[PDB]
């Protein structure tokens, strides 16, 4: 029992953190040793991350992030057992790869804000809108949900690459400001980071949330409940996925027997305060 | 421009999350490839992460927490140049060390909550406060600082092995439940995630935070000025640290050229709501 990698985008995002640390907890208690890289969503670094697996300093490597789908799969077949995907809405073939239903927890968060009366939408996404993105099935589910109401998307209600705290304020500062008659009624932030930053802002504005702008976060991430107005948030089962991730690579490694067992992994909307 | 590894105690830890991403930011412009690993206190685990470089996997290291000091210096010995510990509050021989005046800023942070007419203390440690332990020299200065103003230190409002903001939660539970004659002024809490633990069961109780109980955060975490109590904290130079670690690392690695200055790194009390 040697040594693990996990590749992230990013290690501040505290659902990575989250997740490597349930992964490494689990691993380490079988005797491995855990190192997490982030990549920032480079391609070379994810290539150069999987050089470590293709030189044998890796035992086996989880990732949840994929830059570069192809290159990810060429490293899995010829290490089989030893590359696993979870939850970076894709299936690499050669990798066993766990998928999450974000476009369905999308749908049903978006359709939760309609219900409380919401018409006025904005979209913000840690991707470009506009090109192929990380997050496009959340990008679909939001569209497809806009035709499904024939509300008419207001493209200066689009706001993308916005992954932090900080960005978030920038985009809370720029919703605060506008005449209320343009204000969006609600923002699905695709991140609980993001959420608290708008909030910040808004609040800051005197703007009222949820009663004036309604606020959804992604992730149910550890703050979330602490946020200053707590976050109607959509909660990925963190725990149970990095259980799933960590056996699927432990059996692959002949560590660890097939269960018959297979828990579904579930996303659910957390009701709070913000929305 | 190779690997380098580092270390912390817990990479769900905030402020340890922000220093690597720092670090990694730095480094990766520099050509090198950081992977960081966590320890949970566990001496062993800090042995197998310095094997390591050892076996020259790495490069190099940088440690932000230290277990076993004498094993670290006999492999900074064997290894010049090529560890590197910052913010651990030890100077280990053979490795270039740096050190922030946490005691200073401890009886600093004492002083400011006395001066508000703060008379009863509940002390939070992430450390057994009885026996050596991590963050020890924050202990000093508060047994110092109340000698010093001959307040009785009341061993019911001594936690130790408290680091998470649900260990915080729990906590602050058992201070909202006392009779307001034996409840504390004020809390010390040695880390902002503790103090958001903390707040919220006061809140949750209808106890005042500041007026009922003031609450002092330690590290200014990215979710500090956006608590619902937004935090009043010590103040921790991410970036700076995380700058000067990188320098003594790539000097070590024959890198980077000495340089004349040498900005000292500060401690600050960010003073905000809850405190
Ligand atoms: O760091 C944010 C950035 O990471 C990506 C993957 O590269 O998505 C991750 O972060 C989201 C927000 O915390 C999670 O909801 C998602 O599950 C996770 O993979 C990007 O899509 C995002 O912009
Ligand atoms: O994870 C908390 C735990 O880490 C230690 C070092 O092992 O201290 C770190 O965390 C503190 C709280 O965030 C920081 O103030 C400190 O600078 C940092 O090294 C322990 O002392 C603490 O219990
Ligand atoms: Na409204
Ligand atoms: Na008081």
């Amino acid at each position: 029992t040697g040594n693990i990698g996990v590749l992230v985008s990013r290690v501040t995002n505290p659902f990575f953190a989250g997740l490597f640390d349930a992964i490494e907890r689990e691993l380490h208690a079988h005797g491995y040793q855990v190192m997490i890289t982030q990549t920032y969503d480079d391609p070379e670094a994810e290539e150069r991350f999987l050089k470590q697996l293709k030189s044998r300093e890796l035992d086996g490597v989880i990732l949840a992030s994929v830059e570069a789908p192809d290159r990810v799969m060429a490293v899995a077949k010829a290490f089989p057992g030893r590359v696993v995907v979870v939850n970076a809405d894709v299936q690499i073939p050669g990798a066993t790869s766990l998928v999450l239903p974000h476009y369905q927890a999308t749908r049903d968060a978006l359709d939760y804000l309609f219900n409380q009366g919401h018409r006025r939408f904005a979209y913000v996404s840690g991707g470009t809108i506009s090109g192929a993105h990380h997050g496009q099935s959340r990008t679909q589910a939001f569209l497809d949900f806009m035709q499904a109401h024939q509300l008419l998307v207001a493209q200066d209600l689009l706001f993308g690459q916005i992954h932090t705290a900080k960005e978030g304020q920038a985009v809370g500062k720029q919703l605060a400001s506008l005449a209320p008659n343009v204000r969006p009624d609600a923002v699905f932030t695709n991140s609980d980071e993001v959420a608290v930053g708008v909030i910040d802002s808004l609040l800051a504005a005197d703007v009222k949330v949820p009663d004036d702008i309604a606020v959804m976060g992604y992730d149910d991430q550890p703050f979330a409940p602490f946020a200053k107005i707590p976050l109607t948030t959509v909660h990925q089962p963190v725990a149970s996925m990095a259980a799933a991730a960590t056996h699927e690579l432990l059996k692959g490694l002949g560590r660890q027997v097939a269960q018959d067992t297979q828990p579904t992994l579930h996303l659910s909307l957390k009701i709070r305060q913000s929305a």
